[PDB]
């Protein structure tokens, strides 16, 4: 897509590409432009199945003045949500694109992670908690994310500190207008999502619900603080990874506890997984109490911690 090209989105605002970085380009708006692109564009075919499922999310959940009255509420310095400003179609070569007008945001967390992708302990506790202000949202939305993981988290461009979930290509309606998905095995549509971190849920064909996105996260911050998971050598092989992650929950706390080196305690995550495998499918997580498990002493969140002093 060249540099220059005007997409016009579906409520008639005009978008104007910036440089690619699917495909993702700054972008600004015709009418009064910033020196300094605030807004990204992603594209991707209209046939693109995983931007339309994101396109369901944002234009249903990312309502800007929602999340702004959430937050007051809730007593939140941010919420890790990228907003959204528009969509639509676009014609090059012929082709339809649907693309998404979004927030810009900076660097993904498998990035700017440490030895063997993982993070200070404290900044492992930290990105639990932004994660689970996001969950407790998007669920209360009616929505799971279903893939939370390391490249899936970004810091923020105008805010660099604050960290956000993105890639709602696996995100699920969970619960349309209130009512939950009943719970079914499909053995034709098992073992979606990112193997290393997908819930026992998906990798037994049930549909996403609320439990699956804490146990995925807990999942996740095991591997953040220790640095591999058990199943780490099974990863080409979905069956392997259900079995040890069944046999993980099912040795609560102490396949946990044992598996972190001398240094950083797996207390708080093992708890958190001992809460998450307590949920029914239809149940609605304690995030007040998962919090609190991942910040004992109600320390106020800072600066997230990236130093790789002496690595
Ligand atoms: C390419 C770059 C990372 C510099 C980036 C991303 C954005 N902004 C937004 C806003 C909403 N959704 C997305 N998707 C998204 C998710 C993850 C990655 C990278 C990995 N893994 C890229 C894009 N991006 N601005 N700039």
């Amino acid at each position: 897509f060249p540099e220059g090209k005007v997409l016009d989105d579906m409520e008639g605002n005009q978008w104007v590409l910036g440089k690619k970085i699917g495909l993702i380009y700054l972008a600004f708006p015709t009418n009064k432009p910033e020196k300094d692109a605030r807004h990204v564009v992603k594209v991707e075919y209209q046939e693109n199945g995983p931007l339309f499922s994101e396109l369901k999310f944002y234009q249903r959940v990312a309502k800007k003045d929602c999340i702004k009255k959430w937050i007051e509420r809730k007593q939140l310095d941010y919420l890790g949500i990228p907003l959204f400003y528009g969509s639509g179609l676009t014609e090059f070569k012929g082709r339809s694109y649907r693309f998404m007008v979004m927030e810009r945001l900076g660097i993904d967390l498998q990035k700017i992670s440490g030895q063997n992708g993982t993070f200070k302990k404290s900044t492992v506790l930290q990105l639990g908690i932004r994660m689970l202000d996001v969950l407790e949202y998007i669920h209360e939305n009616e929505y799971v994310h279903g893939d939370i993981k390391a490249a899936n988290l970004l810091l923020g461009y105008k805010n660099p500190d604050q960290v956000y979930l993105a890639d709602y290509g696996l995100s699920y309606r969970y619960c349309p207008n209130g009512n939950h998905k009943q719970y079914q095995e499909n053995p034709r549509k098992g073992h979606n999502g990112t193997i290393e971190f997908t819930s026992l849920d998906a990798h037994k064909g049930v549909a996403l619900s609320r439990r699956s996105d804490v146990e995925i996260l807990g999942y996740c911050m095991l591997r953040w603080l220790c640095g591999k998971l058990p199943w780490e050598q099974n990863l080409k092989d979905p069956v392997a990874v259900q079995t040890a992650k069944t046999n993980l929950l099912d040795e609560l706390p102490q396949s946990v506890l044992k598996w972190a080196p001398s240094g950083s305690s797996c207390c708080e995550i093992a708890q958190f997984l001992v809460c998450a495998h307590s949920l029914a499918y239809d149940e609605k997580p304690n995030y007040q109490a998962l919090k609190k498990i991942l910040n004992p002493h109600g320390i106020p969140l800072g600066p997230l911690d990236f130093s790789t002093k002496g690595q």
